[PDB]
């Protein structure tokens, strides 16, 4: 049977960001912390902004999109906490982001995304939160249309760092999967989906990351249908799956399912060229034998 190993390990390759966005991406992150920096010194200095890489990028999972589409999430945090609503740090950080050269902000519900034209996008969620060195105090998130909500950023990292512990294949196994709702999107999950699936039900084989692709898709749909949900860590009642009603959760199970009938397929398949394109008809256009 045709053994996909090096061709899932190059696919892999394939999904990194590029060296040259890799680079544009630092500098512009570092361009708006300072940006925001001196707004704040300039017209808010009460207010003093901090920040945390978190997200993909923190936790080591990025993946680039198929149109070359990458990003960064870095945390903007106000200690102690401003007594004022989320909406108003969110445009005070809007404001001061706002006149990057090559980009365009856009005030998201949960954060300001920074659009720059060269293809990729930093999203910069606000908190508040009132002590600077204190891991058992959560932040704050800012909320554009509503109340704050506490949030864990670090903790998922934290979470998600024990996960990888020993255990190389699970970033590889994350960015698959992160890479197949890239190819269907409309109802599929977002990549913290993956992460935390992935995560939580893993299935190991050496030397093979078809198989274990394989035997993860059917652990994940075991789970899922005995439980269609997937809770934050550390966040419990911070459910993904919340606002899934019946026809997304039956429209995502059933791309798992035709995945997993494919997948079969493949490692079942003598012809390699036969079993690339049925792993590529999820995985997306990066995938290929040659
Ligand atoms: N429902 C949520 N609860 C808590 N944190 C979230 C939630 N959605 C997104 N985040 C935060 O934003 C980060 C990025 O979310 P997502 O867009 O799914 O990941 P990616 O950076 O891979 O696109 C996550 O790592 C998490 O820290
Ligand atoms: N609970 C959260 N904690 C931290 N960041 C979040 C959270 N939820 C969303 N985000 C960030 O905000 C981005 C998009 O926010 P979203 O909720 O999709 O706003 P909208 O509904 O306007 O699209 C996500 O990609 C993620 O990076
Ligand atoms: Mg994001």
């Amino acid at each position: 049977m045709a053994n996909l190993d090096t061709q899932f390990q190059e696919f892999y390759g394939e999904l990194q960001i590029t060296v040259t966005k890799k680079q544009a991406l630092i500098t512009s992150h570092n361009n708006l912390r300072t940006k925001i920096q001196k707004y704040f010194a300039k017209n808010h200095p009460e207010y003093v902004p901090s920040f945390y890489i978190q997200g993909s990028y923190k936790m080591g999972t990025t993946i680039r999109t198929r149109d070359d589409e990458c990003d960064l999430d870095d945390g903007c945090y106000f200690i102690p906490k401003p007594e004022v609503k989320g909406i108003t740090l969110q445009n005070w950080v809007m404001d001061a982001v706002n006149g990057t050269v090559g980009a365009t902000p856009v005030h998201k519900n949960k954060c300001i995304r920074v659009n720059y034209a060269a293809g990729y996008h930093i999203d910069l969620p606000v908190y508040r939160k009132e002590r600077c060195n204190d891991n058992t105090e959560h932040p704050e998130l800012a909320v554009r249309d509503g109340e704050y909500e506490l949030s864990d950023p670090r903790e998922i990292v934290q979470w998600f760092n024990s996960k990888k512990k020993d255990n190389p294949v699970l970033i590889r196994l994350v960015s698959y999967l992160k890479s197949w709702c890239d190819t269907v999107r409309g109802f599929m999950p977002p990549g913290l989906a993956m992460t935390i699936l992935a995560s939580k039900y893993q299935k190991k084989h050496e030397g093979r990351d078809d198989i274990a692709l394989r035997d993860t898709l059917k652990s994940i749909r075991t789970a899922l249908q005995a439980n269609f949900s997937c809770v934050v860590p550390g966040t419990p009642y911070d459910d993904l799956f919340e606002s899934y009603d019946s026809n997304r959760q039956e429209k995502f199970m059933s791309e798992l399912n035709g995945f997993i009938e494919d997948a079969d397929r493949a490692v079942n398949e003598k012809n390699k060229l036969k079993a690339s394109k049925l792993w590529k008809k999820h995985l997306g256009n990066r995938f290929h034998l040659a």
